[PDB]
Parts: structure tokens; C-alpha cells; sequence
């Protein structure tokens, strides 16, 4: 038996008690997915731009940030639909620090009920402040303690072949994107748009802390996120490939870029230099770039598990060039709609 | 908001009363999780034959396919530790039919209940005669009212890279083996043994329907298993390389060789081909390959969702050569050895 | 804190999947509950007796007794629906052993998993060879492991007046009977049957183990069982009293009449007194008493917590007496009737 | 078959992390479950006064009964632990409106789960503000929603007898009282006392919402409440009759005394004239009554299901200034017994 223990696991029900969604909460979610919603259905030419950190390890910090990207966020209204990352559970190439649901303290004691109440408040607050979250679904249970508060959903990189993820965003209230694969491969994302558009059938744990069969409808609000491979695939006739690889599968020609990740060949202010060809390629009137996503904080680079706004996991940009680059990227929707 | 239904699960106790492993049962488990244990410490030096349909859906064929595997089984077991194939939950690339589990009926009633029923009843029998049972480990809650019954387990393709899945193989009872990528990269593999063989804390379903807290030990017995990739990943040149590479992410250099899916190019008969090439290897002295994997039916070939012992989703070798296959695997053990 | 220890507990679905009710039990049960509906709407003459141990504490001599008693409800079947005793629960003064479920190793060990099991197992058989059971609903989460097997249920002296237990009787689909109270009020159990007989919303615990909100219909067959108090109530003078009050109260004017209890002045063999009594009642005309009590085992009298068809609880007729009583009934039922 | 419906139903822990017990909440509960301990205990002989509605149905009513009653519990607390009553379930002798919890909103709507939240959250300002809470432990599946926040329990009259009843008083962390049956029964209430202080093993469900084996420990803090029954039981003749029999029983003679229901003849007013007779005895030197209860609200008497802000919709209870007198008498008498 290689389980060592059992803890109990607060409920669903228990986290949505103490943490109701306010009524404006409520009303940041419904606008942003359906904001996200019509930029994914042709209707607005507005760039959804998903930005913030790698992970959240500090909800001060989280917060500041928040504030910060707010502001920004109703200037640029009229050209960016701006949600944060509020990236709570993260995927490890092998073993570390999951995220802060799973071991909030950073010590390893995996207070997870803590991580859930943190989570959840941060979350709460956010929103409330009318600011829309994204997050990555990675594990199986967790969503049903947030996704009422989460206005765009990530599967990444490593499990958007699996049927599992596949299965959870097709009954997921909010858009959701599709990483590539680790390698590059555009083709595992884009049969996992298929597989999410389809009703399903599965188990999962209802808000009471118990398993039930689910049957889903299908999300018709999925798309590709484009993150690099061996080589980057943010250029044009990467694009260019995809777009028809796409329409051969028989869905919307349509894009988010991840300026991170493989596609910044691990170097962070290398999101500029992506940011330059894809702001370069919007000007240009590239139409199906539909969305992007960055990853910043407040001071640029990364840690090891301490700072305060630099990020515990993947490298970011700081705030001035997430300023810079926020207004780069709406004057190039600005130049694409007139 | 897209969940169309929820409908009543039976938690794991209700299965594992009203179906109890029996003593048999319980017995064929131990000795040959031990057996695979031995094995990949390296002092035992026979070969894992994970061998079976790729799909079960008919309880009839299956026992039957049992006790033509368990003469074979009882026939070689001072070369080889036979163990059978009991997938009861399939993959798609995209959708299709998820295994038995899932629609037992293959009309989309998805009766799950008597699914789960079926299957474990199944697995029971089959367990009881003596005959040990391999599974894929695909969903997250299935794992509970199974893998009592269960001597082996592998990760497939699709969710080797997938950090839900190397959560779940750190704390499963049984050896397990991680596919390498759809593509054909070995480092996910890698990766993944290193990642599951590390204590995780993470959420999952308990013997009573609920979500807790788990804490893993991590598995020290889990191998890559070479399944092709955009090329065949079989012969010499890249057992080598795997083998290498394991060395320098301090990993036993063994492997367990699939001869099917991209091994065989997807076209069954070719894992006779496969099966030279590796008795070959084995014969001519190599250490390394621990195992193989092989997809055999009663009646080969296969048909699309009915002819009783064919396959409803891979095509498989039939008894003929399944019998013959077992042998040249046999004597090429002996060869092995002196 | 005066809590000791939790320990988990088997819910509901993991008895009724292990032990199921087979085609006969289902029967059993129907035609029981038919037969007693048949007997208080007034459309049948027979007089409904349940007759049986105080309480089970040994399944075979549980067995013993059931075969005895199903040979005498086939002989008398004409004149007698015989529906026996199979008490799993007890309600003591104070304190003492509290039936089967709660300890069925009657040393303190409390084994109340292993007590279900039994107890449905031993309830199953009695039901599959067609002979109906009857019990007291004393425990509130019990009685979903148990009430498809029960023909009819009886609130206890010590709880007709609770609120708790008559929002139960509201809910549960075989006829009730509520003793009256331990003093002689006859007030509280009339009381009882008007409330069990409306709609009633509270809360219980469901066949997964979990507690949720339930709403119930009312049971219109519910009735009085008169049982004694500080002297005895069976004489005609209080049938009388019990019948008038029930009209009073808006009740058909019908009773159970107990022999035992405080109208045998807790010695045993005076329920045969009481037996001549009431025969001599029903063969005069009285056609409101609509059915008896009686406590009987293989062998007369009681121990304390060992001899073997011997009650452990309160002291019964032993099986001579029994065959005779029950002839003396039947004679009584064809003497009323002409 | 016989059930029209199953609804979801939040489990205790969704409660109690929306309402945490605050730190004041916490010790209000701790001084007050001590005090009625030293009480019972004879190291203290002050009167527990179990005093308030006869059911909580509004609570904008029921926090200034509070904000009263906590007043009058600081001047008098040298000679009274004053608890309020705060009822949230309630016995029937048929069918009515059967308390908070199951019905809040009055109408049948059985809002149960906003029953729950509205119950917890009043519960828990009270206890805040520094007054304890008494209830009826009537349901078996409520108590996990509350119990932390109560500081002593009552087994009501209709339920004393039963074993559930008596199993869950076993496990209660604060004392109980077990009321005397309807028609006037001691013995009953003696059993009850001499059950609930042993251990017991028995079914239950926990703060997940799951049922379990549960073993308690025996509640050593229990006594009987006289409640009278086809006539009143309040008076020294009584006292004396009940003090013998706990005394053959092998329990410590000591009674609450309640001045409502069969001892006030149903009518509230009656409360005052009970209130009278026991003080005499009390003051006179009788160290056996240990407590009492009486049902008192801002507005005496009751009304038929707008409402007539703070007066009760079951039971006739005396109104406030009657409340205070009637503190105030109990306070003296309290005086006169210890010299
Ligand atoms: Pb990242
Ligand atoms: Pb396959
Ligand atoms: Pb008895
Ligand atoms: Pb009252």
C-alpha cells in the first residue's frame, strides 16, 4: 500500500459558504466570459490578453499586482479584454512546489483546506474588484471550489492530450484554451478542441465532497494556445499552419499566443521580442490572432524555493515593460480595426 | 451551467463487498506484484509479458481468452511471468467508445454502475483462476474499486506527461509503466518514474465515494515502456539510447517493449516482426528489456462499433500466433541465460 | 469534548448491494404490507399477529423459529396473517444491550458493521422462504439498511410521543404501530397517528451514508398497539375507552392489542391469560381488534448477559405455548366471523 | 415510496467555517458550560436561570432580548448564570411550525439550509456579546450545526424517555436537563439522567455530513427539570417527593424547576406565582433547587400565524418588565439562602 495517509477535505459546499461570489463578483465572470466569448465568435475585434503571474505564492503581492493590472485594464477597455492569471495549481517537469492550493506555506506541510480558504479569498477579492481571472485546470477536484470565479481556463501543455483534462472542459462554464504539446505538437490541442466540444460522460466529485456521474454538453468556446515546442511557433507561417490545420479539422481559424514558456525560449523579456512580431502581425491585420498571454509580475526574473514581487517558479517581466507591452499590444488592435 | 446531469455512483465499498478478492484471488496479486518486483530489481531474470486484448468488452471472450492464457501462463512461468491485459478504459484520440466501464453496453447508455460491476466481477474471476491482470490507469476515481485486483498497471501515452497520472502512480500497490509520448520522446518517461517515484500529497476519492487529502510513498517500481513514437522505437540503437538516458536521470536501465500501436506501424501482424527483433536482442544477451507488451485476441484483426472474439477498438495478433509469439519470447529468455 | 472515538460506518448501498432483496424476499414483503393494508382498510377479517423473539440475538435460532413459525402461518393462513418479530434494536430503561445491529458479539466489542450484515443477511432469508418480518424503528439511520425487508414497524413506548420518530413513521412504506406510552396514555399514540400521518419535512440520512432533506407523504396505515401501563389495558372496558378516543381524535377505531409488556404484568405466561381474554373479545364480535402481539421464542422464559433458544431481554411463551395461542387466535377469528 | 422528495442538505462544516465560534463566542461557551458545572457540582451556589423565548423566530427580536438580558445578567450575575433560551426546534403535539431550523420563513417552505445559516450566525452574536445559549436538542443531525455555541441542553418532556435522546445527551459537551414526562413522570427523567451518564456506542453523522459509529463518554452534568405534568410539581412537597427518588436512583437531589408549560397551567401569567412558591423555598433554605426556566420574550402572551414584533408565536410567554421582576425576586431569594 503506498499510501502513508488519509486527511479530511473541506467541501466544495464549505468553501462556497464562507466565501460567496458578491453580486459584483458574479458580474466580472458573467461579462468576461461573455466578452471572451464573442472575441472567440467573430462579434468583437478586441485581443483577449490573459497576463499576471506564473504562479501566485503571496496574495499581498497578488493583490498589489491586481490593482495595478486593474488600472491598466480600464484604460485599455476599448482594445483589450485584460484577465489575470490567478494560476493556483502548477505542473512540475518532475517534483516540486505544486502551487499554492496544495502546499500554501511553501514548507512542505500541504495545508491544502488553508490553500483552499486562501485561494478562494484571493480569488473572491479579485473578481470583486472587478478584475477577470484565468486559471490552469490541473487537477480534478480543485474546480469545483473556483470556477464559478474564473472567467478563462488553461489545460497545458503537458495534459491537453488527456482525456481526462478533455473530459473536465467540456463541462467547464468558462472559455478554455488549449496548450500545444511539450514538443511542439499542434495536433494533440487541436483534436483536444474537437474532444471538448463533444458531450461526455464521467466521474467527478460534486459540491458535496462526493463522486457522481457527470454528463457534460460540450464547450464550443475552446481554442489553441500557441506556446513554442523544440523551436518557437509564435511566426507567421507557424500561424499560417495552424490556421489551416485548423480549418481542416473543421473549427474557427483562430489563435491565443503564449509569449512565454517555449515560445520565449525560456528567456522571460524574450516576451517582448514575440510581443514586437505579434503586435507587428495585429497591426499588420492579422485577424486570427484572437488572444495572448504573458507572464509578469511586479519585479522581473524568478526565485527558488524570499522577494517580494518576483515569481517562485517560471521567470517573468516586471511591471514596466508589462505596461509597455500592454500598450504596445492595443495600439496594434488599434491599427488592425481601422 | 454546462453540466447537463449528475447521476448516483456506487462508492468502491459497495463493490468491494458485494465482489470480495477471494483468497485465490487475493494470492494471484501478491505473488505476481512480487514477481514484477524481483524482476525489475533485477534478481529474477525472467520477462514481463503484459499480453491481452486492447479492449475489453465482452466478459465471455475474456474468460475465455483467460484460461487459454493461464495453460500458457502455467506452461512458462520459469521464463516468463505472463500476465493478462484487463483494459477496461480506453482512450481516444478525439472520441469514440472509453471502454467498458464507461458505455458496458456499447450503445451510449453509459450504465457505469454496471459497469463497474462487470468489471469487477470480471477481474475477480480471472484473478481467482490463478491469472494476474494489467490495466490502464486512466481516470482518477475507477483506481478505487479495482486496483486490489490488479498486478500491474500502465500510464498511458496520452497522460504519461500528465502530473494528475504520476500523482496517482505514487501511491498505487502495483509495479507500473509509463508509455513513452505520442510522438516519441522518451524524456516524458523519464521524467514521469522520476516524478512518481517521489511522495506526492495531493486529492482523490476514498473507498467511500468522498475527496481527502493523500499522502503517497512514491513507487520505487515503475519502467518506461517503448511504445513507437513518429518512428518505431524497438530496435538496438534506441533500446540503447533509452537505456542511457535513464542512466543520467539515475534511473535502472530497463525497459518494457510494446509491440504494438506505434511499434507495429498500427497494423497488428507487424508485432510478430517486432517479436523477432526483440527475441533477437534478448537472446543475443540484453540485460535490459524487463518486458513486453503485446495486444492479442481470441480472432484477430479487428471491427468497428459482431464477431465474438475480435477487438472492437486496436487490432490484435489472434491465439495462433499469440501462442507462438509466447514461445519465441520463451526460448529467447532461455538463450538469455545459459 | 464526550466524544471518544468515530469509527466508519458501511452506508446503506454496500449492504443492499451485497445482500440485495431476491425475488421472493420482494414478494414477501409486498403481499405482507397488501395483506395489513387490507386488514386496517377493513376489507378483510383476518387478525394480524406478530409474534416472535423479544429480541434476535442468535441467527440460528432465528432460523429454528422462522421454520417453525412459516409452517404454522401456512396452516393458519385463513384466519391469521402471521408477520414474526425480528427485533435487531432494543430500548432499555436505562442501560443494557441494545439489540443485534448495535452488538452482536453481546461482549462490548460493539461490532455494529458486522451487526448489519448479519441482521440484513438474517432478515433476507426469513423474507426469501415467505414468511414477512416485523420490527421496531428505534435508531433513525438504521432503518435504510433494513425497511425493504420489514412488513411492519412499530414505535416504542419510550418514543411514540417523539417528534423524531413519528416524522419517521410518515415516511416508511410498510404500516405502523404505535405502542402507547410506558404510564398508560393512550392520548400520546393516538397523537402519534395523526402525526404520522401528515407530510413531513426533516432531516435523514440517505441510502449513500450522507444526510440530506426529505419530504414524506404520511402513512395512512398506522394504528394504536395497546401495551399496558401502571395496570393493564387489553380488558373490553379499555378496548372500549381507545376505541371511542380514536373517534374523538377522527382514527378508524381499531387496535393492536400486546400481550406482553405491562399487560402480561411483565411475566410471560400470563400473555396466555390475556390470549383467552382477548380471544374470548374477538370471538364475541369485536371486530375493531384488528391484530395482537406476542412475545414467543423456542424456549420460555429469559437470561441475562448461556442457554439456547432462550430470550437475553424480556422473558417469552416457549414454542408449545406459542402453537397453542395461536390456534386459540385462529379459532377466535373463525368464531367472529360465522 | 412513502417519500415525496430528497433535497441537498450543507453539511455541518460549511456552517461552522461561514460562522467560526470568535474568541469572545468561545469563552462565553467555556465560563458558562463551568459555571453550571460548579453549580451541579455543588461549588457554587448561585441559581442557573434558563430564561428567554419559548421559540426564536425573528431574530432582530430575539438580539435585543439579548442586549436586555445581558444587562440584567451583569447585575445579577452574583447570584444568577443567566443563559437565554434560544429554541431553534420545537416538539409539537401533532403537526405545526416545528421551529427556525426546519421552517424559517414561517410560511412551509422549509428553507432548512437558511435555516441553518440564520440559526448559526444569531447563535453566534448572541454568545459574542457575552450571553450564553440553551436549546432543545430535538433533532439528532442538528446538533453538529450548534453545539459548540450552546452552553447547557434541554431533553424535552416528549423525548426524555427515548434512547436516541438519552445516546445524544451522552456526547454533548455542555450539561443537560431532562424534562419530566407529560403526564408527570419522574421516574423516566431519573432513568434518563442515570442513561445519559454512561457510555454508549450508536450511530450518528458527523461534521462531514456522513453518518458514523460514535462512542461517547457519559455526561456526569445532568439533572432533571420539573416541568409538572397533570397537575403542577413545583411545590416542596414535590421537591421533597423527586429529591428522595434521585437520592434511591444514586443521583445527586437536585432539581431546576421550569415555571412554564404544565406548572404554570399553560398560562404564562402563572409563571409569577410559581416564581413566588420557589423563591419562598429557596429563600427558606432550599440548597436542592439548583436552576430554573421560564419563558419570557419583550412582549408577553403569544399570537396566530405582518407580526406583533417581539412576542411568540407558540408558547404564551411573559412579557419584559415581568422578566426583570421576576430576575430581581430570584436574585434576592438566592441572597436569603445563603444568610
Ligand atoms: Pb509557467
Ligand atoms: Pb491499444
Ligand atoms: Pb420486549
Ligand atoms: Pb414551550
Amino acid at each position: 500500500l503506498r499510501i502513508k495517509e488519509i486527511k479530511e477535505l473541506l467541501p466544495p459546499v464549505a468553501l462556497l459558504e464562507k466565501f460567496p461570489a458578491t453580486e459584483n463578483a458574479a458580474n466580472t465572470v458573467a461579462h468576461a466570459r461573455k466578452a471572451i466569448h464573442k472575441i472567440l465568435k467573430g462579434n468583437d475585434d478586441r485581443l483577449l490578453v490573459v497576463i499576471g503571474p506564473c504562479s501566485i505564492h503571496d496574495p499581498v503581492a497578488a493583490k498589489e499586482y491586481a490593482t495595478r493590472l486593474l488600472a491598466l485594464r480600464e484604460e485599455l477597455k476599448d482594445e483589450l479584454e485584460i484577465v489575470m492569471r490567478v494560476y493556483f495549481e502548477k505542473p512540475r517537469t518532475t517534483v516540486g512546489w505544486k502551487g499554492l492550493i496544495n502546499d500554501p506555506h511553501m514548507d512542505n506541510s500541504f495545508q491544502i483546506n488553508d490553500g483552499l480558504r486562501i485561494a478562494r479569498k484571493l480569488l473572491l477579492d479579485i473578481n470583486d474588484s472587478g478584475l477577470p481571472a484565468a486559471g490552469e485546470f490541473l487537477d480534478m477536484i480543485t474546480p469545483q471550489y473556483l470556477a464559478d470565479l474564473m472567467s478563462w481556463g488553461a489545460i497545458g501543455a503537458r495534459t491537453t492530450e488527456s482525456q481526462v483534462h478533455r473530459e473536465l472542459a467540456s463541462g467547464l462554464s468558462c472559455p478554455v484554451g488549449f496548450k500545444n504539446g511539450t514538443d511542439g505538437t499542434i495536433k494533440v490541442a487541436i483534436d483536444a478542441i474537437n474532444a471538448a466540444g463533444a458531450p461526455h460522460c464521467f466521474l467527478s466529485v460534486t459540491k458535496w465532497g462526493h463522486s457522481a456521474i457527470v454528463n457534460t454538453s460540450g464547450n464550443g468556446d475552446c481554442h489553441i494556445i500557441l506556446r513554442g515546442g523544440k523551436e518557437p511557433n509564435y511566426s507567421a507561417k507557424h500561424v499560417a499552419e495552424v490556421k489551416e490545420g485548423l480549418n481542416k479539422a473543421g473549427l474557427p481559424a483562430q489563435v491565443m499566443i503564449d509569449f512565454s514558456h517555449a515560445n520565449s525560449s525560456k528567456q522571460f523579456k524574450k516576451q517582448m521580442d514575440v510581443c514586437a512580431d505579434v503586435c507587428q502581425q495585429i497591426a499588420g491585420g492579422e485577424k486570427a490572432i484572437i488572444g495572448v498571454m504573458v507572464e509578469s509580475h511586479l519585479v522581473e526574473g524568478n526565485q527558488s524555493l524570499l522577494a517580494y514581487g518576483k515569481s517562485i517558479t517560471d521567470a517573468c517581466i516586471g511591471w514596466e515593460d508589462t505596461d509597455a507591452l500592454l500598450r504596445q499590444l492595443a495600439n496594434a488592435v488599434k491599427a488592425r480595426r481601422g
